[PDB]
């Protein structure tokens, strides 16, 4: 009870003042034989967080990692192998027996309790994103066993908040994914969650409308555009698993992104996210197209859209802000790749009208960008910024192979900027294998 939480308040010390484990999950993973019992002690962990104290209080560092631990333990019982990173797969009947064992008891259990972290924590990105990976290990057909409805609504007042509260991209795709898990896993709650949602996004469509209205009839304002990204950024997150199309956001993020063509002045996260935003328009809008049986003018009118977007797309590359023109590169890599002529694979060959052709002026620029923003002269933002310009290459690499820009343009350039390594590789390959 306090002898567990002794144990538990005690390995969270170990975690953070040494640096002998560095990853959370491999620590637990480690003790997991030895220690399952203290590990899954659920309610221990939920009353420490929740409690408040006699003496000594937690402090916010330890509140935050005991949260993380808690998370890799849940794992550990739901999934019964250890995490990605460790792994080797077949149970015995006991291993088996305890698995179901474990997620009924955690089900039940957070069920009951996620709802009381999220409301204590609300304000705590890090710590909320943290918890929103819980319901993923969830036996979800508890939430009519226990006659739990009550608590499911509670969750959903709770990721409601969060998401009034907050705009960091962890958080809001953290209540995407939850929203998602919550859906289409059980028919029993689906209709529940469906109109939660529904209006979560309808809330947040209406507030976004007329802030995309303020801003451009107005000179604007600080809180004009506030109120433009802020609640943009909740539905581009959302737009990623949830389609939106019933919403034409589409509409209001073009006349956004052609406001910062024409007049030059549109602040540049508003940019990236209205560009990610239209782009998740316009994967839902195919899908719904290729599942359909679509006519010759859905073709047409999806065509329109996509072609007036690839344009948006290609003068965004001049846009001073290098974001913007990342966001712009990738969207057109993706999508040049996408209306390729794969589109008509698999006896899909009503697709033809959707193809796309970049033209020569486009894949020049397209080019140039390589030169410009992959290729470049010169702590933990390096290696994290490093691995983007690799994906903004391997992606325009993969135009490359199918011919789509000039492959023989790109492997000059690609010879230009590995002219050292063959002009004295050989020469610094053997000196370095002698020292
Ligand atoms: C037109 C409404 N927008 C405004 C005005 C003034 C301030 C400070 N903030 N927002």
């Amino acid at each position: 009870m306090s002898p567990n939480g002794n144990l538990i308040r005690m390995l969270v010390l170990f975690f953070l003042e040494s640096e002998l484990h560095e990853h959370a999950a491999y620590l637990v993973d480690s003790l997991w034989e030895s220690s399952q019992e203290l590990l899954k002690d659920w309610e221990c962990m939920t009353e420490l967080l929740l409690e408040e104290p006699v003496e000594e209080a937690m402090s916010d560092r330890q509140e935050s990692a005991l949260i993380e631990l808690m998370v890799c333990t849940i794992r550990q019982a739901a999934e019964a192998h250890p995490p990605v990173g460790r792994g080797t797969r077949v149970l015995t009947a006991k291993e088996r027996k305890t698995q179901i064992d474990d997620r009924n008891k955690l089900t039940e259990h957070f069920i009951i309790t996620l709802p009381m972290l999220l409301s204590k924590y609300s304000a705590d990105a890090e710590k909320v994103a943290n918890l929103l990976q819980i319901p993923q290990y969830f036996d979800l057909e508890i939430y009519s066993t226990g006659r739990m409805e009550k608590h499911l609504d509670a969750l959903l007042k709770q990721i409601k908040f969060v998401v009034e509260k907050h705009v960091e991209s962890d958080v809001l795709e953290a209540c995407s994914k939850t929203y998602s898990i919550l859906c289409s896993e059980e028919y029993t709650i689906q209709n529940r969650v469906d109109i939660a949602r529904s209006q979560l996004i309808d809330e947040f469509v209406d507030r976004f409308n007329h802030s995309v209205e303020d801003l451009l009839q107005e000179e604007a304002d600080d809180d004009d555009i506030y109120n433009v990204l802020s609640t943009l950024k909740r539905l581009t997150s959302f737009h990623n698993a949830h389609d939106l199309t019933k919403w034409d956001l589409f509409g209001n993020c073009y006349r956004l992104l052609k406001t910062g063509i024409e007049h030059g002045a549109m602040p540049e996260q508003i940019v990236v996210q209205a560009l990610q935003c239209s782009h998740y328009s316009i994967l839902w809008q195919l899908v719904k197209i290729t599942d359909g049986s679509p006519s010759k003018e859905d073709l047409l009118v999806l065509r329109k859209t996509v072609k007036s977007f690839l344009a948006v797309c290609q003068q965004c590359l001049s846009n001073v802000n290098t974001p913007v023109k990342e966001q712009a590169f990738m969207l057109l890599c993706d999508l040049l790749m996408i209306f390729s002529h794969q589109l008509m694979t698999g006896g899909r060959e009503g697709l033809q009208p959707l193809v796309f052709n970049p033209d020569t002026g486009l894949q020049s620029e397209l080019l140039s960008f390589v030169m410009d923003h992959v290729f470049i002269d010169q702590e933990a933002n390096k290696i994290e910024a490093l691995h983007k310009r690799r994906n903004l290459l391997a992606a325009f690499s993969k135009l490359i192979i199918y011919d789509i820009v000039d492959m023989h343009a790109a492997a000059d350039i690609f010879k230009h900027y590995m002219k050292y390594y063959n002009d004295y590789g050989d020469i610094i390959k053997e000196t370095l294998s002698k020292t």
